[PDB]
């Protein structure tokens, strides 16, 4: 777990939208990326199934 | 220069518009007109080419 990071360019944030009447509109946004420090430190086994 | 005026109906101003997404909007506005007191106090030479 220590060799993976989640990097936030813009953390979670909310804001208003245009008000077109007797209502209330909100938007939530987030911007992120994933960093893998070194792929040599782990393994990924693919295409394996149980009991065929 | 004493015979020409620029009349401002609304002086230059600015405001921000409604938010519709992950963006910001700005607008600047001005409203004006031009007054020429008397056309007989000046001259306008047209269709003259400098050094052919």
């Amino acid at each position: 777990p220590k060799m993976h990071a989640l990097c936030y360019l813009r953390p979670f944030f909310q804001h208003e939208l245009a008000k077109t009447g007797d209502s209330e509109k909100r938007q939530l946004l987030v911007e992120y990326t994933l960093r893998v420090n070194n792929e040599k430190s782990g393994a990924l086994i693919r295409d394996v199934v149980a009991q065929v």
